[PDB]
């Protein structure tokens, strides 16, 4: 049997185990974080996320789709909270079918890690990996407190997450053509209890947003009618606008009290814990991170948020990391040897890498906002009536299908410039030729 050793019992790390150990591997997967099935006195974490049809999909082939969505609540649509109209659901999708499911992360990684010990793999907790020594095929890891460990290796995959120790070590070895991209914007995240909720009719099968241009707040519901809330705002204010929100504006809980107050009116009285939780939760970091290596020959490979870090913007860091997991299983199963496996793994998912980085990015206008694009998305609207299986909005490719990440980009770019060229110089659609726009998409994409 084939031996590998995987860093980060994550959501990519724990699905690969499983994929592999079902097939008959020899795997240890090692976790820097305590067990989170071992229940302690502490509170659990309410962080959640946005499950679609990639993420489904690697379960579905796991077997353990139905299980993840027995606690998923749906998501039919975005729901747009501005002051003053009334929110109206934007469905996502052709019908319920056509949805996202909104998932607690703890009660996802939790399945996965039993479902990855059900195939046979071996996982240790309290370990994180310090560093790997590729001549010798040893790594050290360590438990909090320092004490270290070292094991020998055959192959290993990176698994850790978006400051990747995996990733740092292959930086010894090889150049791995590091880009990194900062994004301007932190995040913080606050809670709506169920009660609240309830009271200000807040809908449980949509995904909130209340756009504010250069910030914003999403809420994602969860299965006990509480939500979680976060805010995306500049962590700093640039020298050009000293006078615009940022983090560093809100000193503490109650300038946040404050600033909720005056730019997100209609959403201050449902966050009754907003003091506490802007104080102790954290501001997060967000970043875009491009390598042009993934792997080391035959010996290590970095998938998920180790290989791509993503800003979050589409909801698809994880549903990538999971697509991740079945390919680089699917290529270490059936290769001639693992330095043909990890090469063809890299080669396969890197142009999709790069594509779904780039829709994450161009994804926040679209959430933080015109009379041009209601005409737009009108003409969109026919021309997806008229040719279904060609004229497929890029939100619907990325988000209900498992079209490659570089496909949906390039349909999308074809769609979203025939839709700009069609309304250029036109007032409202009686004056667009829609036979001329039909015979562009007829032309320009082939049926899916
Ligand atoms: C604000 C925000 C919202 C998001 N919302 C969504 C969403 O709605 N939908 C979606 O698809 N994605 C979402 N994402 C992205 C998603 O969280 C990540 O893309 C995903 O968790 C990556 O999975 P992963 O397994 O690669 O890494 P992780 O899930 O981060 O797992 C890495 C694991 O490695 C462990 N580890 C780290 N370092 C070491 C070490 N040195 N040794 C050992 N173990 C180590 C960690 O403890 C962890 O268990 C969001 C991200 C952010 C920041
Ligand atoms: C954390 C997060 C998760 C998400 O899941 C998604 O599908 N989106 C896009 C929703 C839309 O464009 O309406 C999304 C955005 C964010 Cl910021
Ligand atoms: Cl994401």
């Amino acid at each position: 049997a084939r031996q590998v050793t995987i860093i980060g019992a994550g959501l990519a790390g724990t699905l690969v185990a499983r994929l592999l150990a079902r097939n008959g591997w020899q795997v240890n997967l090692f976790e820097r974080r305590p067990d989170p099935r071992i229940e302690t006195g502490a509170r659990g974490r309410s962080i959640n996320l946005a499950l679609a049809e990639r993420g489904a999909h690697a379960l579905r082939l796991a077997g353990l789709e139905r299980e993840v969505l027995a606690e998923a609540v749906m998501m039919r649509g975005r729901m747009v909270h501005v002051p003053g109209t009334p929110p109206n659901l934007q469905p996502y999708g052709r019908d319920d079918s056509e949805v996202i499911w909104s998932i607690n992360r703890d009660r996802l990684n939790r399945i996965l890690l039993d479902g990855a010990e059900a195939a046979g793999a071996s996982i240790h907790f309290n370990l994180g990996l310090d560093s790997v020594d590729f001549a010798r095929q040893r790594l050290t890891l360590s438990n909090v407190s320092g004490e270290r460990l070292e094991k020998r290796f055959h192959l290993l995959i990176g698994a850790d997450g978006c400051n990747s120790a995996v990733r740092q070590a292959m930086a010894s070895v090889v150049d791995l053509g590091e880009h990194l991209e900062t994004q301007p914007h932190g995040y913080k995240e606050l809670q709506i209890t169920p009660e609240a909720s309830a009271q200000f009719n807040l809908e449980p099968n949509a995904l909130h947003i209340w756009p504010h241009g250069d910030y914003m707040c999403i809420a994602l519901p969860n299965l006990d009618r509480s939500f979680t809330v976060t805010l995306f705002l500049h962590h700093q204010s640039p020298a050009a606008q000293p006078a615009s929100p940022s983090f560093a504006q809100l000193v503490d809980g109650h300038a946040a009290r404050r600033f909720f107050q005056r730019q997100f009116p209609d959403l201050s009285p449902m966050l009754d814990s907003l003091e506490q939780d802007f104080e102790h939760h954290p501001t997060g970091k967000l970043a875009t991170l491009r390598l042009t290596t993934w792997h080391v020959g035959g010996q290590a490979v970095l998938l998920g948020d180790a290989a791509h870090p993503m800003v979050p913007f589409h909801g698809q860091g994880m549903n990538c990391a999971l697509e991740d997991a079945v390919a680089l299983a699917e290529h270490l199963q059936s290769a001639a040897d693992n330095a043909s496996a990890l090469a063809a793994f890299t080669a396969q998912r890197q142009p999709d890498a790069l594509a779904i980085q780039a829709m994450a990015l161009e994804n926040y206008v679209e959430m933080s906002s015109s009379p041009t694009y209601l005409l737009e998305r009108e003409l969109g609207q026919i021309m997806a009536q008229r040719q279904p299986t060609r004229f497929i909005p890029r939100y619907s490719m990325v988000t209900f299908s498992r079209l490659p990440y570089a496909q949906a980009m390039a349909r999308g770019q074809i769609q979203e410039q025939l839709l700009k060229f069609a309304v250029a110089n036109h007032s409202d659609l009686t004056s667009i030729n829609l036979d001329a726009v039909e015979h562009e998409v007829t032309r320009c994409l082939p049926p899916l």
